[PDB]
Protein backbone atom coordinates (compact mmCIF):
# COMPACT_ATOMS: atom_id res chain seq x y z
CA UNK A 1 0.00 0.00 0.00
CA UNK A 2 1.09 3.60 -0.55
CA UNK A 3 2.33 5.41 2.53
CA UNK A 4 0.63 8.40 4.11
CA UNK A 5 3.20 10.67 2.48
CA UNK A 6 2.71 9.09 -0.94
CA UNK A 7 -1.06 9.64 -0.67
CA UNK A 8 -0.25 13.33 -0.21
CA UNK A 9 2.03 13.21 -3.29
CA UNK A 10 -0.75 11.67 -5.40
CA UNK A 11 -3.59 13.89 -4.05
CA UNK A 12 -1.81 17.15 -3.10
CA UNK A 13 -4.94 19.32 -3.46
CA UNK A 14 -7.64 17.12 -2.04
CA UNK A 15 -10.34 18.22 0.32
CA UNK A 16 -9.49 17.52 3.95
CA UNK A 17 -12.66 15.39 4.09
CA UNK A 18 -10.82 12.62 2.26
CA UNK A 19 -8.32 11.53 4.88
CA UNK A 20 -5.67 8.86 4.45
CA UNK A 21 -6.99 7.18 7.58
CA UNK A 22 -10.49 6.98 6.06
CA UNK A 23 -9.04 5.46 2.88
CA UNK A 24 -7.02 2.91 4.86
CA UNK A 25 -10.05 1.98 6.97
CA UNK A 26 -12.19 1.55 3.86
CA UNK A 27 -9.49 -0.59 2.26
CA UNK A 28 -9.34 -2.85 5.34
CA UNK A 29 -12.98 -3.57 4.48
CA UNK A 30 -11.86 -4.85 1.04
CA UNK A 31 -8.72 -6.74 2.04
CA UNK A 32 -7.89 -8.00 -1.46
CA UNK A 33 -7.57 -4.44 -2.80
CA UNK A 34 -3.91 -3.63 -3.35
CA UNK A 35 -2.81 -7.01 -1.93
CA UNK A 36 -3.44 -9.26 -4.95
CA UNK A 37 -0.55 -10.21 -7.25
CA UNK A 38 3.10 -9.33 -7.23
CA UNK A 39 4.10 -5.93 -5.90
CA UNK A 40 4.13 -4.31 -9.34
CA UNK A 41 0.57 -5.55 -9.96
CA UNK A 42 -0.52 -4.21 -6.58
CA UNK A 43 0.87 -0.78 -7.47
CA UNK A 44 -0.81 -0.83 -10.88
CA UNK A 45 -4.13 -1.61 -9.23
CA UNK A 46 -3.76 1.21 -6.72
CA UNK A 47 -2.67 3.62 -9.45
CA UNK A 48 -5.59 2.60 -11.65
CA UNK A 49 -8.16 3.09 -8.90
CA UNK A 50 -6.64 6.41 -7.98
CA UNK A 51 -6.54 7.53 -11.64
CA UNK A 52 -10.28 7.01 -12.05
CA UNK A 53 -10.91 8.67 -8.69
CA UNK A 54 -8.75 11.63 -9.71
CA UNK A 55 -10.65 11.97 -12.97
CA UNK A 56 -14.09 11.81 -11.33
CA UNK A 57 -13.34 14.24 -8.50
CA UNK A 58 -10.52 16.43 -9.91
CA UNK A 59 -7.94 15.00 -7.51
CA UNK A 60 -10.30 14.40 -4.57
CA UNK A 61 -11.22 18.10 -4.58
CA UNK A 62 -14.92 17.43 -5.15
CA UNK A 63 -17.33 15.40 -3.05
CA UNK A 64 -20.65 16.03 -4.83
CA UNK A 65 -21.60 16.44 -8.47
CA UNK A 66 -21.84 20.15 -9.24
CA UNK A 67 -25.15 19.94 -11.14
CA UNK A 68 -27.77 18.86 -8.59
CA UNK A 69 -30.79 19.71 -10.78
CA UNK A 70 -31.44 16.04 -11.63
CA UNK A 71 -32.53 13.50 -9.04
CA UNK A 72 -30.94 10.48 -10.82
CA UNK A 73 -34.07 8.48 -9.98
CA UNK A 74 -35.06 5.62 -12.29
CA UNK A 75 -38.32 4.37 -10.73
CA UNK A 76 -37.86 0.88 -9.33
CA UNK A 77 -39.66 -1.69 -7.20
CA UNK A 78 -36.35 -3.29 -6.25
CA UNK A 79 -34.55 -0.03 -5.33
CA UNK A 80 -37.30 2.55 -4.77
CA UNK A 81 -36.39 6.22 -4.84
CA UNK A 82 -36.80 7.91 -1.47
CA UNK A 83 -39.10 10.97 -1.54
CA UNK A 84 -37.11 14.17 -1.48
CA UNK A 85 -33.71 12.52 -2.02
CA UNK A 86 -31.32 12.69 -4.96
CA UNK A 87 -28.81 10.16 -6.32
CA UNK A 88 -26.42 12.49 -8.11
CA UNK A 89 -22.71 11.71 -8.00
CA UNK A 90 -21.06 11.40 -4.59
CA UNK A 91 -17.69 10.23 -3.38
CA UNK A 92 -14.45 9.22 -5.09
CA UNK A 93 -16.04 7.41 -8.05
CA UNK A 94 -19.20 9.56 -8.07
CA UNK A 95 -21.74 6.86 -7.17
CA UNK A 96 -24.93 7.75 -9.08
CA UNK A 97 -28.54 6.51 -9.48
CA UNK A 98 -30.92 4.83 -7.01
CA UNK A 99 -30.19 1.47 -8.64
CA UNK A 100 -26.53 1.80 -7.66
CA UNK A 101 -26.98 3.43 -4.24
CA UNK A 102 -29.29 0.51 -3.39
CA UNK A 103 -26.94 -2.42 -4.01
CA UNK A 104 -23.93 -0.44 -2.80
CA UNK A 105 -25.64 0.27 0.52
CA UNK A 106 -26.70 -3.34 0.86
CA UNK A 107 -23.08 -4.47 0.31
CA UNK A 108 -21.81 -1.99 2.90
CA UNK A 109 -24.59 -2.60 5.44
CA UNK A 110 -25.91 0.95 5.06
CA UNK A 111 -29.25 2.40 3.98
CA UNK A 112 -27.85 4.52 1.16
CA UNK A 113 -31.06 4.25 -0.79
CA UNK A 114 -32.87 6.34 1.83
CA UNK A 115 -29.84 8.35 3.02
CA UNK A 116 -27.80 8.88 -0.15
CA UNK A 117 -26.27 12.08 1.20
CA UNK A 118 -24.28 9.95 3.67
CA UNK A 119 -21.80 9.15 0.87
CA UNK A 120 -20.81 12.86 0.87
CA UNK A 121 -20.83 13.07 4.70
CA UNK A 122 -18.71 10.20 6.07
CA UNK A 123 -15.28 9.73 4.41
CA UNK A 124 -14.88 6.05 5.31
CA UNK A 125 -18.24 5.44 3.67
CA UNK A 126 -17.25 7.59 0.71
CA UNK A 127 -14.14 5.53 0.05
CA UNK A 128 -16.10 2.29 0.66
CA UNK A 129 -18.59 3.22 -2.08
CA UNK A 130 -15.72 3.60 -4.55
CA UNK A 131 -14.07 0.34 -3.45
CA UNK A 132 -17.48 -1.37 -3.67
CA UNK A 133 -17.70 -0.44 -7.32
CA UNK A 134 -14.04 -1.32 -8.00
CA UNK A 135 -14.13 -4.69 -6.27
CA UNK A 136 -17.56 -6.05 -7.21
CA UNK A 137 -18.37 -8.00 -10.38
CA UNK A 138 -21.76 -6.92 -11.78
CA UNK A 139 -22.79 -9.27 -14.57
CA UNK A 140 -21.86 -9.14 -17.43
CA UNK A 141 -18.88 -7.03 -16.30
CA UNK A 142 -15.96 -8.37 -14.23
CA UNK A 143 -14.64 -6.32 -11.39
CA UNK A 144 -12.01 -3.72 -12.20
CA UNK A 145 -10.03 -5.40 -9.44
CA UNK A 146 -9.93 -8.71 -11.31
CA UNK A 147 -9.06 -6.97 -14.59
CA UNK A 148 -6.02 -5.21 -13.13
CA UNK A 149 -4.71 -8.04 -10.93
CA UNK A 150 -4.59 -10.80 -13.55
CA UNK A 151 -7.66 -12.63 -12.22
CA UNK A 152 -10.15 -11.91 -15.05
CA UNK A 153 -10.60 -14.46 -17.84
CA UNK A 154 -12.00 -12.54 -20.83
CA UNK A 155 -14.56 -14.55 -22.72
CA UNK A 156 -14.11 -15.27 -26.40
CA UNK A 157 -16.70 -12.55 -26.99
CA UNK A 158 -14.64 -10.13 -24.91
CA UNK A 159 -11.50 -10.86 -26.93
CA UNK A 160 -13.31 -10.43 -30.24
CA UNK A 161 -14.67 -7.09 -29.01
CA UNK A 162 -11.20 -5.83 -28.09
CA UNK A 163 -11.84 -6.19 -24.35
CA UNK A 164 -8.37 -7.41 -23.36
CA UNK A 165 -6.88 -7.11 -19.84
CA UNK A 166 -5.50 -3.70 -18.94
CA UNK A 167 -6.45 -0.22 -17.88
CA UNK A 168 -8.63 0.37 -20.94
CA UNK A 169 -11.14 -2.28 -19.88
CA UNK A 170 -11.50 -0.53 -16.54
CA UNK A 171 -12.53 2.68 -18.33
CA UNK A 172 -14.93 0.53 -20.34
CA UNK A 173 -16.49 -0.92 -17.18
CA UNK A 174 -16.81 2.53 -15.62
CA UNK A 175 -18.25 4.49 -18.56
CA UNK A 176 -17.51 2.70 -21.85
CA UNK A 177 -20.89 3.42 -23.44
CA UNK A 178 -19.77 7.02 -23.79
CA UNK A 179 -15.96 6.92 -23.42
CA UNK A 180 -14.84 3.87 -25.46
CA UNK A 181 -15.24 2.57 -29.02
CA UNK A 182 -16.21 5.35 -31.39
CA UNK A 183 -16.86 7.76 -28.50
CA UNK A 184 -14.99 11.03 -28.10
CA UNK A 185 -11.66 9.86 -26.58
CA UNK A 186 -11.02 12.98 -24.49
CA UNK A 187 -12.31 11.69 -21.14
CA UNK A 188 -10.67 8.26 -21.49
CA UNK A 189 -7.36 9.98 -22.37
CA UNK A 190 -7.63 12.08 -19.20
CA UNK A 191 -8.03 8.89 -17.15
CA UNK A 192 -5.00 7.33 -18.87
CA UNK A 193 -2.96 10.50 -18.26
CA UNK A 194 -3.59 10.25 -14.51
CA UNK A 195 -2.85 6.53 -14.57
CA UNK A 196 0.49 6.94 -16.37
CA UNK A 197 1.47 9.76 -14.00
CA UNK A 198 0.61 7.72 -10.91
CA UNK A 199 2.43 4.64 -12.23
CA UNK A 200 5.51 6.81 -12.76
CA UNK A 201 5.24 8.06 -9.17
CA UNK A 202 4.98 4.49 -7.87
CA UNK A 203 7.83 3.25 -10.09
CA UNK A 204 5.87 0.73 -12.19
CA UNK A 205 4.84 0.39 -15.79
CA UNK A 206 1.20 1.12 -16.70
CA UNK A 207 1.10 -2.14 -18.58
CA UNK A 208 -0.58 -2.80 -21.88
CA UNK A 209 -4.00 -2.10 -23.42
CA UNK A 210 -4.43 1.33 -21.87
CA UNK A 211 -6.85 2.89 -24.34
CA UNK A 212 -10.38 1.79 -25.11
CA UNK A 213 -11.02 3.29 -28.55
CA UNK A 214 -10.44 -0.19 -29.98
CA UNK A 215 -12.99 -2.02 -27.79
CA UNK A 216 -16.78 -2.32 -27.67
CA UNK A 217 -18.74 -1.69 -24.47
CA UNK A 218 -19.72 -4.71 -22.43
CA UNK A 219 -23.24 -6.09 -22.85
Amino acid sequence: MVSRSMFDQLFPNRNSFYTYDAFIAAAKSFPSFGTTGDTDVRKREIAAFFAHVSHETSGLVYIEEINQSNDYCDPSTQYPCAPGKQYYGRGPLQLSWNYNYGPCGDALGLDLLNNPDLVAQDPVIAFKTALWFWMTPQSPKPSCHDVMTGNWTPSSADLAAGRVPGFGVTTNIINGGLECGKGNPAQAENRVNYYKDFCNQLGVSPGSNLDCANMRPFG
